[PDB]
């Protein structure tokens, strides 16, 4: 039986469609997930191929919180160092935040996404490890889906990386998946470090996956994502009253993106908005693609039944 529930289908869909008209966009995509058995639940695209599967977009920021979970998980790192965030150059390319941060410890790197932190994070790994790393993920890899257009992503391989290509991957930029690849990332932070497959079928259990990060790591990962849509953090715009939420906002004419879940403690729902092309009021992925993930992750835990886990302001 088919996994798509048509209560937050229809949410899905209708939100998408707010933020493509309101932000006078070319086109849009959103992915809920089941965080703990990777069935779909919403697959909504505006008119035309499915986006979600054929459209290899850069991740952004968010691919960050694998980088930081993978050296937290191997030991080359813990939360307590802080590291030295200034720019710098590797030969003539910046390596660069929005701002300038002096030092940021590992809560501080995922808080304010910073770029410098994560990609001096992903330089204590050989460009070998993180290239399986990204393969492990599912970049690369073809979901065969059986839409038309499907993409596999694309990841260069390790022996052709620079320094400066490395660098660039840690905060999103260089490689490319597509929307069900990346939502299908955040299945291994959501289950406890355990990659999903995904489905289109009903699951009676959470199917078999595979373990990319111990349960410790994966879930002190979840607990440094509350910080990104806490006041101070670059993913304000996906709060959601009542719950604490794990997101990421990226961006890379321009595609903004949010993906997220909650509760984050104990995640149910993955959120995933890319929304391609917007032309008005705004075009990085907090503000234009922030609002639809905030209302489709607050009306799915309705849906779905899920009680608030913190005070209801509004």
């Amino acid at each position: 039986a088919l996994s798509l529930d048509q209560r937050i289908q229809t949410l899905a869909y209708e939100e998408l469609n707010k933020a493509v008209e309101y932000h006078q966009a070319k086109a849009g995509t959103v992915v809920v997930l089941d965080a703990r058995t990777g069935e779909i639940l919403a697959l909504a695209n505006t008119p035309g191929r499915n986006r979600a599967v054929t459209d290899m977009i850069e991740p952004g920021s968010a691919i960050k919180p694998f980088v930081i979970a993978k050296a937290l998980d191997a030991g080359k790192t813990d939360l307590n160092e802080r590291l030295n965030t200034q720019p710098y150059k590797i030969g003539p390319s910046p390596v660069r935040d929005t701002h300038v941060y002096p030092s940021l410890d590992v809560r501080g790197i995922m808080q304010k996404s910073s770029n410098v932190g994560t990609s001096k994070l992903s330089a204590r790994f050989g460009a070998e490890e993180m290239y399986d790393f990204y393969h492990e993920l599912g970049i690369g890899v073809r979901m065969h889906s059986g839409f038309p257009g499907e993409t596999a992503g694309l990841l260069r391989n390790w022996r052709r990386w620079r320094p400066i290509e490395q660098a660039t991957m840690s905060f999103g930029y260089g490689l490319q998946l597509s929307l069900l690849q990346l939502a299908r990332a955040y299945t291994a932070l959501t289950h406890d470090g355990v990659l999903l497959p995904l489905s289109f079928e009903k699951q009676a259990v959470a199917p078999q996956g595979k373990r990319i990060f111990k349960e410790s790591t994966a879930r002190e990962v979840r607990n440094l994502m509350v910080s990104v849509t806490e006041p101070g953090g670059t993913g304000t715009a996906g709060a959601v009253d009542g719950f604490d939420v794990g997101a990421k906002a990226g961006t890379a004419k321009h595609v903004a993106t949010f993906i997220g879940f909650a509760p984050a403690k104990n995640p149910r729902v993955i959120v995933a908005v890319t929304i391609d092309e917007p032309t008005a009021h705004g075009y990085y992925g907090g503000v234009v693609a922030g609002p639809p993930f905030k209302k489709i992750m607050g009306g799915s835990l309705n849906i779905l039944g899920i009680s608030p886990t913190k005070p209801l302001t509004a």
